[PDB]
């Protein structure tokens, strides 16, 4: 048994739950999410092997035209845990109770094993993203007084939105080795507040572990938003943004072979 979703054959917005114990509460949810592609030729397909646990993405898209060039990237094919606030999809069968208020959450490690193969110079990142919203069970998008936080652990040729704030150093684990890694902190106004942490030494494949609160505490600390502790950390999404307006061909393959969220006995926001 292999779960398969495919653009364009399954429609504009292919996606599916991953629900191992068939309890109607998925452990994860996957989406091809070509959200700024207006038209393209070719296909993108994601499969999830229900026995090996391997998620594999193959994308061969050409003649790409974007919905809105100012939104810059083409899409973000991804797997996520929690409530994704832009639609009715969710996955909450896991150890971290997302969505919950930031002020109520425990810290946790996020560990991902993956391997990226962008082709032909394609601008891409591998980025973890969370939305922070005033409503826990939002399904209709994001307002100007809410936040998006991204953590980029790989990039080539893509830059985050907005402007550079500072650099921080965060203890992470890369392929089993503790490393004090430097991230650039970027902050933008793009319809809501955006904060991205772009690592300075990108990791194209392997197993990387981050302490999630190191990043959410900085995003809180630098926010312009009012009543930040009212916000719900909705989800943790993991995927690859790819393309810029210079890109008309985007061929990419990747694999994610494990995602683990590990609770810690300390608050999320330090
Ligand atoms: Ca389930
Ligand atoms: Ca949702």
């Amino acid at each position: 048994k292999v779960l398969k979703i495919r653009y364009p054959d399954d429609g504009e917005w292919p996606g599916a739950p991953i629900d191992k114990d068939g309890d109607g509460n998925p452990e994860f949810y996957i989406e091809i999410n070509l959200w700024n592609i207006l038209n393209a030729t070719g296909f993108a397909e994601m499969t999830y092997n229900l026995t090996s646990g391997v998620l594999h993405y193959v994308q061969q898209l050409d003649n790409i035209v974007l919905r809105d060039r100012s939104n810059w990237v083409h899409g973000y094919p991804e797997i996520f845990y929690g409530n994704k606030p832009w639609n009715a999809n969710y996955a909450t069968d896991g150890p971290i109770p997302l969505p919950s208020k930031v002020s109520n959450l425990t810290d946790f490690y996020l560990t991902i094993s993956y391997k990226l193969e962008p082709k032909n110079g394609l601008p891409i990142n591998f980025a973890i993203e969370s939305w922070l919203t005033r409503e826990a069970w939002r399904t209709t998008g994001i307002n100007s007084d809410e936040q998006e936080v991204m953590i980029w652990i790989y990039y080539d040729g893509l830059q985050p939105a907005g402007s550079k704030v500072k650099e921080i150093v965060v203890p992470i684990i890369v392929n089993g080795t503790p490393v004090n890694a430097t991230f650039e902190v970027w902050k933008a106004n793009i319809g809501w507040e955006y904060v991205a942490f772009r690592i300075k030494t990108p990791i194209k494949e392997g197993t990387v572990t981050i302490p999630y609160g190191a990043f959410i505490s900085v995003a809180a600390n630098i926010s312009s938003l009012p009543n930040y502790t009212e916000l719900y950390l909705e989800d943790v999404e993991i995927g690859t943004e790819f393309g810029t307006p210079s890109t008309t061909s985007a061929h990419l393959e990747w694999w994610i072979t494990n995602i683990t969220l590990t609770p810690l006995d300390r608050p999320l926001i330090s």
